[PDB]
C-alpha cells in the first residue's frame, strides 16, 4: 500500500500503520462491556490557525489522537470508524473550485482515499447525513484529561450532532491504552526519529565552540533534522543550556531563549529531539563546552551515566517504574558521597528524600506521538506524594511495547540546596566545603529513549555516552551503545 | 539606554523604540476629541500555549500590538499607558518559587523596569488595585477587525475590569494608524531583517541543486536566519515552489509542504523572510533551478523585472497604490504580447481585466511587525471590486514612512487560463497555440521591501535581480 515519505533518505511510513491502530482500537472496544453494537467512533481533526488576530498562518501540525488513528496531515478533517466492521471514513473540507486560483489543483475525494487507504472519503459538511444513513446506536467521542497538562481533550462536534446519542466517556481511556503499546510499525518510526536526532546531536557535539551562542546549536540541530531527516518540527522547544543554565530544566523557552554565550569550562546540557510525521524523539546529551571534562565534570557526569545504565539494565516487564526512580536516586546519592559532596549513611539520605534535591524531576516518561505521551496515570494509578517521585509522569508497571525515556540527572539548584541546608533533617549530609565548588556548575542529564521488550529493553538512541567517547566525538571522531 | 540583542553580529534594538511608539500613540489620542482626560490605554499580552490538550509547549511569540507598544518577550503580561502623561506601567506575572527549578531566574520587578525602560512595574494580580488608585476616567481597550484575516482582535480583560468605564472603539484605529508610519528606529530593524534575509536568499541560490527537495532550501534559509541573524522565527511559512508549484500562490503550508523534488528545467519561486524581535521581512527570489534561464524563462522573468522597476520608479508620496497595481498589469500584458502569448490592443486587454488572469493577487502590502501589516483599509478607504485589485491589501495613497512590498508576478494558473479562454471577451487576446507551451511553467514573482520617502522610495532588499546577476550568483563557488 501507500506510504508517507519526504524523499531522499527519509523513512517510508506505510499508511497501514494507521489502519492497524484503527483495527486495534475496534478490537479493544468490541471487548468492552460498555460498548454496544452499531457504535461509531467520531474524531475531529485539528484546524488551521493564525497568530492572534493577524493573517499570519501558523504551520499546521495534526492533533495527536487524530494522527494516531488516521495519519492525516491536512487541517479541517473529521474521521469516523465503525466499531463492528472497522470501516473507516475520512471527511475532508470542501474547497470551492475558485480556490484553484490560489491552491493549484483541488484534490479529489478519491485522491484522499488512495492517499490514506481508508474505506471511504466524504466532504465534512455531509457528516450528519452520512452518519444518519448508518443509523448508529451511539457516537463515541473523545473527552478526557491529560495527566501532564491537566487539559481537557475536547470532543468532536458538528452541526446536527445533537440528533444522535453521544457518549463521551468510553473512548478516551481505550484509545489512550492502545497508544501506550506501540506496534512494530510505530517502533520503526521511533527507531528512525532516534537515528536522525542522534546524528544531529553528534553534529552539534562536533560543532560546538566556546564563544558560540546556545541558539546557534539549536539552529544547527533543527537544520540537520529537517534537511537530512524531513523533520519540519521538533518534538518540543530545544533546551540548549550552557553553564549555570544547565540546571534550569526547561530552559530555552521565550523567557530564557537559549541566548547565553558559551564559556570555557562550562557544561552543556542539550535536550533536543526532532519529530517525523508527528512521532517524537527526546534525547539529552551533556558534555563540556571545550571538549575536555574536568575532574569535577567527569565525576558528576559518570554518576548520571551509572544511574542511566543501572536503570536500563534493570528494566524489564513487571518492573514498577517508581522503583527505577528510587534506584537512580540511590545511585546519585552514593556517587555524590563518593565525590565528597555528601557524607553519612545513604540509607538515611534516602529516608530524608535527599535524592530529590539533586533530581527534582521524574526519571522518565512515556514517549510516542507526543513527547510526554498519554496513558501514564490511568484510573487507579496514583501519584506518589514525595519530592521527585510526585513529578513522575507514570507510576505504572512496565510491559512489552511501552516506550519510555530514561533521563536521570544531577543538578546544583541553589534554592533546593539552600532549603536542604536550612533543614536539620537534611543539612548534616551536605559538605559545604566541597559543595561550594559545585555552586553554579549547572547539571548533567543523560536521556535515552527505550522500548520495553519481552527480555528487557531495546535502546533506540545512539549517541556517544562515556567520557572517552564524548571527548572523541567533540574532537571530530567516529562509539558503542548500552 | 538598554537594547535587545542576541549577541554576535545581530542588531541592537533600543528599547527607546517602544517608548517612542507609546509617546506617538498618546500624541494621536490626545488630539482625538472623543478621548476623555484621565484615560488609560490597557493592553493584554499573549499567554503561553500548548498543542491541543497536550503538555507540549508552543514557542511563544508576542501579540503584535503589545509588542509595538512594549517590546516584551515574556508571556502573561499586561501593559498600560496613561494618555495624559505618557507614563507606562508593565504588569508581570508573580511567579512561584518552583519556576526557579524549571524555567529559570525569577527576575525582580526592578529587573523588568530596567530591561524595558518603562516607568513602573507591578504584578499582574495587582492590576485592578493599581488601576483603581489612578482613578482613570475610562480604560481604552483594543478591539477591531483585521482587514486581511477578518478576525476580531480581542480586548484586554482582567478580574475586576467590570468596575471600570471601558471604551473599546477608539483605540484600534488610532494605534493602527501609528503602526502604518515607521519611525527611524523601526526602519533600522527592517533594514536589518532585509539584510539577513537577503543574505540567506543568496546562500539558497548558491546551494540549490537539481535533485534536492524544496524543503532542504527552506531549512537552509531558516538556519542562516537564526544562526547568523538571531531570527528564531520566520515572518510566515516559507514558500519554496519549484516547477509547476511556483504557480501555486498558497504553497508550502501543511497541505503542500515543500515536498517536491527540484528538476532540471524548473523555475524556482522562493518567498521567505526571517523575523527579528517580531519585525518582519518578506522577499521573493525567482530563478532557474539549473542556474541558466531558457528563452521562455528569461522572457517571463524580465517582464516581471520590468514591472518591478517601473513601479519602484513611480512610487512617491501621493501615488495611489491601485494605480501602481494597474501599471504592473499593463506592463505584464505588453510583455506577454511581445512574447506572442497575447495579441491585440493592450488597452482592450486592460478593459477586459486580462492582467488579473496572470497576476491574481495584489501588487503588494504594508509590512512591519506583521508581514501583512495593519492599516491597509481604514474607514473611508474602499476595496476595489475588480479582478486582481480586489486582492490588494491596501487602496491607500502613499505617504512617507509607509513600508510596502512591491511584488508583481506572472503565473500560468490553469483555473484562470481556462476561464479566460471560455470568455470571448478575453479569449480573442490569447494565442492558444503559444500559451499551451507555458502550461505547467509555474510562475515568477520578484518581491522587494521598500520605504516611502519624501521624494520616492528607499529599497531595503538586496538580492541579485537581473538575469546576468542571478546566473552569476548561482554559479559562485
Ligand atoms: C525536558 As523533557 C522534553 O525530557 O520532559
Ligand atoms: C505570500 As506573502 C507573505 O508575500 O503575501
Ligand atoms: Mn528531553
Ligand atoms: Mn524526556
Ligand atoms: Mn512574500
Ligand atoms: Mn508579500
Amino acid at each position: 500500500g501507500p506510504s508517507f515519505w519526504l524523499g531522499n533518505e527519509t523513512l517510508k511510513v506505510p499508511l497501514a500503520l494507521f489502519a492497524l491502530n484503527r483495527q486495534r482500537l475496534c478490537e479493544r472496544l468490541r471487548k468492552n462491556p460498555a460498548v454496544q453494537a452499531g457504535s461509531i467512533v467520531v474524531l475531529q481533526g485539528g484546524e488551521e490557525t493564525q497568530r492572534y488576530c493577524t493573517d499570519t498562518g501558523v504551520l499546521f501540525r495534526q492533533e495527536s489522537f487524530f494522527h494516531w488513528a488516521f495519519g492525516v496531515t491536512e487541517p479541517g478533517c473529521y474521521g469516523v470508524i465503525d466499531v463492528d466492521t472497522g470501516k473507516s471514513t475520512l471527511f475532508v473540507p470542501r474547497l470551492p473550485a475558485s480556490h484553484a486560483t490560489w491552491m493549484g489543483k483541488i484534490h479529489s475525494k478519491e485522491h484522499f482515499k488512495e492517499k490514506y487507504a481508508v474505506d471511504d472519503v466524504q466532504y465534512v459538511d455531509e457528516i450528519a447525513s452520512v452518519l444518519t444513513s448508518q443509523k448508529p446506536s451511539v457516537l463515541l467521542t473523545l473527552r478526557g484529561v491529560n495527566t501532564d497538562s491537566g487539559s481537557v481533550c475536547r470532543e468532536a462536534s458538528f452541526d446536527g450532532i445533537s440528533k444522535f446519542e453521544v457518549n463521551n466517556t468510553i473512548l478516551h481511556p481505550e484509545i489512550v491504552e492502545c497508544q501506550v503499546f506501540k506496534t512494530d510499525m510505530e517502533l520503526e518510526v521511533l527507531r528512525y526519529t532516534n537515528k536522525i536526532s542522534s546524528e544531529a546531536h553528534r553534529e552539534v557535539m562536533k560543532a560546538v565552540k566556546v564563544g558560540m551562542k546556545e541558539y546557534e546549536l539549536e539552529s544547527l540541530f533543527e537544520h540537520y533534522c529537517y534537511s537530512r531527516g524531513g523533520m519540519r518540527h521538533s518534538s518540543y522547544t530545544c533546551i540548549c543550556g550552557s553553564g549555570e543554565n544547565s540546571a534550569v530544566l526547561h530552559y530555552g523557552h521565550a523567557g530564557a531563549p537559549n541566548d547565553r554565550t558559551i564559556q570555557n569550562g562550562d557544561m552543556c546540557l542539550f535536550d533536543m529531539g526532532g519529530e517525523y510525521y508527528c512521532f517524537a524523539s527526546d534525547i539529552t546529551c551533556s558534555f563540556p563546552a571545550n571538549g575536555k571534562f574536568t575532574a569535577d565534570q567527569k565525576a558528576v557526569y559518570e554518576a548520571v551515566l551509572r544511574s542511566s545504565r543501572a536503570v536500563m539494565g534493570a528494566m524489564k516487564p513487571g518492573v514498577w517504574w517508581p522503583d527505577m526512580h528510587r534506584l537512580a536516586d540511590r545511585i546519585h546519592l552514593e556517587e555524590l558521597a563518593h565525590m565528597g559532596i555528601l557524607s553519612g549513611s545513604v540509607d538515611a539520605m534516602v529516608q530524608a528524600h535527599l535524592g530529590a534535591v539533586f533530581m527534582p524531576h521524574g526519571l522518565g516518561h512515556f514517549l510516542g506521538i507526543d513527547v510526554h505521551d498519554v496513558g501514564g496515570y490511568p484510573e487507579g494509578v496514583e501519584r506518589i506524594d514525595e519530592p521527585g517521585l510526585r513529578s513522575l509522569r507514570t507510576a505504572r508497571h512496565l510491559q512489552p511495547g511501552m516506550v519510555l525515556t530514561v533521563e536521570p540527572g544531577i543538578y546544583f539548584i541553589d534554592h533546593l540546596l539552600d532549603e536542604a541546608l536550612a533543614d536539620p533533617a537534611r543539612a548534616s549530609f551536605l559538605n559545604r566545603e566541597v559543595l561550594q565548588r559545585f555552586r553554579g556548575f549547572g547539571g548533567v542529564r543523560i536521556e535515552e529513549d527505550v522500548v520495553v521488550t519481552d527480555s528487557g529493553i531495546e535502546l533506540l538512541t545512539c549517541v556517544p555516552r562515556t567520557v572517552e567517547e564524548i571527548e572523541a566525538c567533540m574532537a571530530g571522531c567516529d562509539f558503542t551503545p548500552f
